[PDB]
């Protein structure tokens, strides 16, 4: 049967699923690791012990234990990101969508979800891989990984809670794809890993980590890069936060053994209830448990790795959205609300900048304020709101990504950069938030192709173009069709730094994406903060 | 006779001079101080001993000893500023232009020449006061004062070379006008002092200095303010430079007595030949001997005086030109030349910034560079040239003046701000220099009214408007005519900060003159330099 596949781990039984008036195969909830429960919590993943019989892969698996956003109960805008399956520590599974009839050896795309390393699920509706698998005829895989303390509590030195285990979960899933995707008709030598936000940072981290490089061919990064200020911490900070977590749960802090043992007896929700209390500053776009520069997964600092060319060299396709920062200001900066235009006063603006650049002293805060203020109209509420929006987006996503792309392009074999600036017609979030963090995903996964979702004809056309760019890049390392008549997405070169916009209007080529502000965030500010 | 005037110092005989097909009286070379020669060099001025007989005031007096610009021999552009009379230490004289018939008690305007405190003459053609005296019917006076070491060598503590004597020369001339202008038909209670560049800084210094305040009614400042970075030094720096001067002339440096005695035996030209060797940095727009914050002429720092409102409160009219910096880049920054478009490379740009902000560390230099560079086109020669031009102008003239006007307006009784941006049609300097430092003067003194000079009809109209603004302000404290139909020059208020352009086009009102860049130079940079 087309729904029965024999893998090196055992036999699996999928299910036929409808898609755009047709059908394809789906293998949901395939385990790739042993459940990381009990004494296994915080530990490196362990390969799934082979099973006899047939594994039923007809239903989605549980989502990993995580913080659940309840800011807007019932609002689809925020709940579309919450886990849609019961949560459990037994959550290391992957999902595969296979074209029908089953291909013999086609392009593979593995999706890595985002969520600030503190949340995320592979089962979200916006991540349904059938549309992309069916439309572009690629084998689409979505993996999962532990988030929060469960996946990133770091007590460097101990082997019971080494840190980065969530990244190792991802790697093991990639190892499984490498070893078994051939049986599903996928070609293991043509695997493209792609992800958004923390998922994009993750993709970049696998590009850097020597132990991950060999497991994939090409990479796509959406609104995220490994060097983002929120994507990693030092082993000292990681240790400080883990101890602080134990302190919040009345744990014995005499030794890592005592601390770890205590954290292991706690129920998942107990750790999650105090997760945000360990942050060192009053901030936004900062998460408690994230990857640590351990000297193992990451041999040295990310910066020195980027400078020496210590990373996988291949082709990459990456980009950002126009208003990456709005989500984080809505949720944590004073003055921003979901149902108002959120015109920001001067006082709230400054409160926002301190929150956005929590690691800066007063001189640094002034530098930022000066850089983003129109002194010819400093009391303009719209201008203060948008300026703060740009500050958060430039500092946390865009500039870190531009630094990465410029460093990578020096050693890489091909780079394609995009700027997503189309605001969906059916967007439920307020207008002031613009092209929101995470809203290019629905186009990448082809949601606009399903009429019931209410997108326009141009948006469906845009989704098809993007899906074809992504899939074509995955297949050849170039988003453009061989000898096509369509407009060409120019290669991003170290000299010309070209990129394109991604919207319903005719393609436009630009250069030096937000170079003015990124010279500030990547060159000046760090130099200023260090000199003081 | 109309050309004979009996003053408290003695009788004076003037001369009738033609002007625009008419005539007026001129009293040139009237002494107001004892010659500051021999043992008097460096000393505070002494009032001129009254004379018997009639002083012949029919010819211009000698110019004070000063550095003479020889960069462009024969070029009218630069030679129009060099002394046009023999130089001599015996140079403390003033000139008076009186309407004919002699007025009974009319408005008086006293001109204070600029020249970086190291040069200047009251006898320059561009300072001829007959056009203004005749056209607006005001008594126009032009004073003189010692420049260079002769007027500003400062050895705080000694009474032989206290410093600021050049400023005291100006005051004594103002004292003479106060006491004698009535005999020339001038009203001593309606005296307006005006000056350009160092002359403008001087006007602002008399506004601050308690000992000068009572000697005038109103003030006009052109391209200069007391707080300019080049307009003053501390007593320690003043002392260091004086000793360094002595060191350049093989003087005994054991004591102020030894040093001063040695400097007094030197010929004027010997001091001038090494004058520029005492500067502490490799710079531009920095002069060796300038006013010192002595705690006498200036009771405390200029900043604290401005903050506490420690200054004369009256009306003021001041402004700047569009390209104040070009002159100084032409003369001292690599890459700029008189006969080329001076497109500046990236290397020369950076050389220029270091030269323009000589007191800044590397972080400060980066801050400036970042602030004035278009990173979307950083190799644009035109953009680098103009950016450097703006850096020099903003740092040395505009921003310091904006800081002054905003501080003054808080306590003042009326402020009128202008932005002169008209490039004369007969300008001999290259196009890239734009509206040059010092070129609004010819319009203030009405040179465009004389056809032989080759200005256009609109330029003559512009000159007449400006002269009438200046004279009307001098007479009433408001540049606008009572119940006139002409466009109104709005008052500059602390809240709206309005100002007007000064050119041949219809009047336009603007707000917050170069506020974006001045927040950088007046608030951020100083804070950055101090924190490091
Ligand atoms: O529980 C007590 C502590 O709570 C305080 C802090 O919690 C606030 C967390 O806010 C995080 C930011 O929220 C943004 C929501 O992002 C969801 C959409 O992201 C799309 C990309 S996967
Ligand atoms: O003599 C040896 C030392 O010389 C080196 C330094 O001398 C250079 C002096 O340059 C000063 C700047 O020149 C600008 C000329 O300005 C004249 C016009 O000013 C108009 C306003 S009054
Ligand atoms: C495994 O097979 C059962 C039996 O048909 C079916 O319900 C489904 O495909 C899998 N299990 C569940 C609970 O759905
Ligand atoms: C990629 O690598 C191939 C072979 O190594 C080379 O021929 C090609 O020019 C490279 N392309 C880019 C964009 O570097
Ligand atoms: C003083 O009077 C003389 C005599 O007429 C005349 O030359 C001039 O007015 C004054 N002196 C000089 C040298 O010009
Ligand atoms: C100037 O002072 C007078 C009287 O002191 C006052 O009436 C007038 O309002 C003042 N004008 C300004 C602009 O301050």
């Amino acid at each position: 049967s087309e729904l029965l596949v024999n893998t090196k781990s055992g036999k699996v039984m999928g299910t036929r699923v409808p898609v755009l008036s047709s059908h394809i195969s789906a293998f949901l909830g395939i385990p790739f690791a042993e459940p990381p429960v009990g004494n296994m919590r915080f530990r490196r993943p362990e390969p799934k012990k082979p099973w006899s019989g047939v594994w039923n892969a007809s239903t989605y698996p549980n989502n990993c234990q995580q913080y659940v956003d309840e800011q807007f109960p019932g609002f689809s805008g925020s709940e579309m990101w919450n886990p849609n399956r019961e949560m459990s520590e037994d959550c290391l599974y992957l999902n595969i969508w296979v074209p029908s009839p089953r291909p013999k050896s086609t392009t593979v795309m593995v999706w890595i979800y985002g969520g600030g390393f503190y949340s995320g699920s592979s089962t979200l509706d916006v991540y349904n891989g059938k549309y992309l698998a069916y439309t572009e005829e690629v084998v689409l895989v979505s993996l999962s990984y532990r988030v929060g303390a469960f996946g990133f509590l770091a007590l460097h030195g101990s082997q019971e809670a080494p840190g980065n285990v969530g990244l190792l979960d991802q790697r093991m899933a990639l190892q499984w794809v490498h070893d078994n995707i051939q049986f599903f008709g996928g070609d293991p030598k043509t695997v493209t890993i792609f992800g958004e936000s923390a998922g994009g940072a993750s993709v970049g981290m696998h590009i850097l980590s020597p132990g991950s490089r060999d497991l994939f061919r090409r990479a796509i990064l959406q609104s995220g890069s490994p060097n983002c200020p929120w994507a990693s911490v030092s082993v000292a900070e990681g240790r400080r936060r883990a101890v602080e977590l134990g302190r919040n749960l009345n744990c014995n802090l005499n030794s890592d053994e005592e601390l770890i043992h205590c954290l292991r007896e706690k129920k998942p929700q107990e750790l999650i209830d105090v997760e945000w209390n360990v942050l060192p500053f009053d901030s936004i776009f900062r998460f408690s448990f994230v990857p640590v520069i351990d000297g193992e997964f990451f041999p040295t600092s990310l910066e020195s790795m980027l400078n020496s060319g210590n990373f996988k060299k291949t082709q990459i396709l990456l980009g950002v959205n126009k208003d990456e920062g709005s989500f984080f200001l809505l949720y944590g900066a004073p003055g921003f609300s979901k149902d108002s235009e959120s015109k920001i006063s001067r006082e709230d603006f400054m409160s926002g900048v301190k929150l956005s650049v929590p690691h800066a002293n007063d001189l640094g805060l002034d530098a930022v304020t000066l850089q983003y203020t129109d002194w010819m109209d400093d009391n303009n509420g719209i201008k203060n709101r948008d300026g703060l929006d740009d500050i958060v987006g430039d500092h946390n996503v865009i500039c870190p990504l531009m630094h990465f792309v410029n460093k990578y392009t020096k050693f890489g074999n091909g780079t394609y950069l995009y700027f997503f600036n189309h605001r969906a017609s059916n967007l439920v979030w307020p207008e002031w938030m613009g092209v929101i963090h995470g809203y290019e995903i629905e186009f990448v996964f082809g949601l606009p192709l399903v009429k019931e979702l209410n997108y326009t004809a141009e948006e469906e056309a845009l989704s098809r173009r993007i899906m074809h760019y992504w899939a074509t890049f995955a297949k050849t390392g170039n988003p453009n069709e061989p000898h096509s008549q369509e407009s060409k997405w120019p290669l991003f070169t170290t000299k010309e730094q070209k990129f394109i916009d991604l919207n319903t209007e005719p393609m436009k080529v630009h250069q030096r994406l937000r170079v003015q502000m990124c010279v500030f965030w990547n060159q000046f500010l760090p130099k200023l903060l260090n000199a003081t």
